[PDB]
DNA sequence: TCAGCCTATTCTTTTTTTTTATTCAATTA
DNA sequence: TAATTGAATAAAAGGGCGACGTAGGCTGA
């Protein structure tokens, strides 16, 4: 967590340093690793001083070629905030990945609001219990924010009641353009304090409910690539873990029985380029559920069980 | 629940208040739930005036991140009206909740419309007697409005019939779009008098008879999702309770394995992610039927038992 | 009961108003009962003028939001035709509520084709003796229409059957699509003269023979669903008691018990959800038949003995 | 011409078919 | 003297088994 108070040097004034705050660029990681075509069209920053803010951002955080052994250390330095389920820690090799896109499939009753509200108390746990010891936030868009589920699974982990009440924040995401106004604000709390998890269970559901296909046909598409350009900028900012429940379409293959999958879910191929690690969830018998990793040479294809019981997502 | 009679501040002219009204969004809650580019496509609106509506309405309603010890109270203000027999109410922890989506689905003669008529008398009850002291809004397309039942359950709770008849009102949608034609009625009446409940007793029955051509996103699915976000909108506009009713299909693929008669009710995944909770209907013996809850994030998957008696639901 | 001549105003063209009548829409309620896109799909129509109908269909008939009091005045304004038997009316609490689908399924020889003969006679009475005093319709797809049987009921009620033979009009179906076509001719007759009873006394006897099952079933069921939409709209325009005779299969599994003999009325769910007053017909001893009630919004699960005499239904 | 025709290459590896209701202490003497 | 049940059973295996079609679109036209 680093603000842009470092970026006040080399002839810069106090007026222009606020014009990076009001543009949405609240971190020093936002300045160097952004493409140049979005930074230059702001009214009131000239071309020579725009080349001044990129050259001071180059030497602090390096964009040059770094050793591949440092990348393997960048692969293993993940905190791996565990889901509470030890089978998934044997499936995803020790929990969720902080800073990589981790997508979970779901249609109905598969525990999607139950997995998000067990992880939302996990962010206070120490690193031996798996959690990252940090604040977090659950932004909901389907009107399914639960205090009772949040308060009960804290008793499973044995914490108090009032500390997790000061934990995960919530705002109702009304619109697809309201996904952006929280995102500039969610980086602004990242200036205020450290955060370790961000969860939205129905981010793609707003895409299902704003753009009446077709006629807009690209407007439903580029707003997904927009939203998947913002969150990876926060994922490259600190290394925050992302947890998104994505919905699934029932593909019509129902003649007869050969590879009959009501599948190939929504979001398109442009989330498929961004989802380096995908998961499939589905109903089993009773209330027990099953996870399988998809669309990932990073994680091996296997299956395990996570059981939504009265205590939480456990066994 | 606030109207646009207060937005007429800081240069907003009188033309854009009432043309926003008739076009479909009567409340400033709906303006925050309206998108950016959708406001531009109304004839009589420019792009510069489209900023002056959404930004100035953002001065009215706040959308910041609020901590988890405040929605615990925001859920606690829910009136959570009763269901007429406490075995369902203890299954539902008091009864159905306001500001959510609740669904009853079952085969036939199972009381999909009879659980409506007992909820239709609840809205004029006091808060000690479950009711939010308001009015309910009954919509049905099949023709299951039988107001002699509404005389009956008012005598179940003692109160007179005429004042109840001055209350809850009716509409019958003949078309899929005719639902959204009569949907504007909601807000319209809503701001004139506080309503406790909305009933659409045939959500997807009209959609069952107007498919796309072969199953596709058109009127069968997209206009269904256009419908449900407005049902989401009314849940977020006023917090008014609403019950929804989906018909049921059979399964022709499941040869005589574990259960020879499974159902999987219609609508696919678009209804399912808009679905907050469901309660499955199936008959027992005679007047005894059975409610089984489906897909609640806050309540377990338990089962209860009611009976359609002459006074209404009972035991 | 208002035709397209009540629509021919306001500079609306005379070339499209016959295209409605070519598409079966002979009255302004039907286009008000029709969704927007399908009328746009009609060839040779102006799209805006089609919308100009859709605001003037909204003007001519009440599609506006009303309160249950005037409904309860208008729902009391139903002719409520008696069924010839004294015991059957008090079972149904005053006979057959006009404007509704009342289904009568049973085995062979129970009286399904018998009662539909007697109902066509008792329409011609004045309303004091539970008559309707209107024309009535007979759609047969079995050939079991027998006008000699009507004259026996005519002598029972002191009415000259020669006068009753100038009314009820015969028709005969042969196909699935010859059936649904026969509504569109009949709709006109409903404009040009008052009716009370449109019987389809083997309405689902024909869909079983002309579609196999497990494949070509969805082509049956959707087309069965396309049938009832035209059928419910005939009830609501002209105020006509709609009587459907369903046949019945025998269910074949370990559900074989007594007094249910498990029958499972054919037509799945789409013939079930379109019930207002679903019946059931068992044979007792001899001519004493036993009419159990299913699936009705206002009636209890009772039964009433009735004997099919030499002169119609008797007691 | 489209509409009937033609069946272009594909492509990736693993999940769950019952029950007549006694034990006991009984839920009441 | 309470006495009927709130509770609980399983390794064998049935009076059971069957789906639309727009996707490469030649030739007839
Ligand atoms: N009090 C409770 N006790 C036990 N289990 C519970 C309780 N409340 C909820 N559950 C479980 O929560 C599960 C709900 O799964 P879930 O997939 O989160 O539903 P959902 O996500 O809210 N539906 P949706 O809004 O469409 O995402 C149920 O299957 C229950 O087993
Ligand atoms: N006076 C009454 N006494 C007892 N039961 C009644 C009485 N009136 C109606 N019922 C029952 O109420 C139920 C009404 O049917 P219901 O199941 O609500 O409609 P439904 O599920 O929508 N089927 P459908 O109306 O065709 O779509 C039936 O089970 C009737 O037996
Ligand atoms: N003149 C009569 N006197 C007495 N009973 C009669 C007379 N004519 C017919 N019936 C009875 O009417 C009943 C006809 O049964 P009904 O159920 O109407 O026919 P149905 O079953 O529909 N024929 P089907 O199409 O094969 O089902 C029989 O039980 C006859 O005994
Ligand atoms: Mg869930
Ligand atoms: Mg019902
Ligand atoms: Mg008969």
């Amino acid at each position: 967590p680093q603000p842009i108070s470092r970026l006040e040097q080399c002839g810069i004034n106090a007026n222009d340093v606020k014009k990076l705050e009001e543009a949405g660029y609240h971190t020093v990681e936002a300045v160097a690793y952004a493409p140049k075509k979005e930074l230059i069209n702001i009214k009131g920053i000239s071309e020579a001083k725009a080349d001044k803010i990129l050259t001071e951002a180059a030497k602090l955080v390096p964009m040059g070629f770094t050793t591949a052994t440092e990348f393997h250390q960048r692969r293993s330095e993940i905190i791996q905030i565990t889901t509470g389920s030890k089978e998934l820690d044997k499936l995803l090799q020790g929990g969720i990945e902080t800073g990589s896109i981790t997508e979970m499939f779901g249609e109905f009753r598969t525990g999607k609001t139950q997995i998000c509200h067990t992880l939302a108390v996990t962010c206070q746990l120490p690193i031996d219990r798996g959690g990252g010891e940090g604040k977090a936030m659950y932004i909901d868009t389907e009107g399914t924010f639960r205090p009772e589920r949040l308060l009960a699974v804290a008793e499973r982990y044995g914490l108090s009641g009032s500390d997790v009440l000061d934990n995960v924040a919530y705002a109702r995401g009304f619109n697809t353009d309201h996904q952006t106004q929280l995102l500039y604000q969610a980086e602004d709390m990242m200036v205020e304090s450290r955060y370790a998890l961000l969860i939205v269970d129905s981010a793609t559901a707003l895409y299902r409910t704003d753009y009446s296909g077709r006629g807009e046909l690209s407007a439903r598409q580029m707003h997904l690539a927009r939203f998947l350009r913002m969150l990876l900028r926060l994922a490259d900012e600190f290394g925050v873990a992302v947890v998104i429940t994505n919905q699934v379409v029932a593909q019509v293959d129902g003649a007869a029985m050969f590879a009959a999958d009501p599948k190939k879910p929504i979001g398109g191929n442009i989330i498929a380029h961004a989802s380096t690690t995908r998961l499939y969830l589905r109903k089993g018998r009773g209330e027990t559920r099953i996870c399988k990793i998809y669309d990932s040479p990073c994680l091996p294809e296997a299956e395990a069980m996570f059981a939504i019981n009265a205590d939480g997502v456990g066994d």
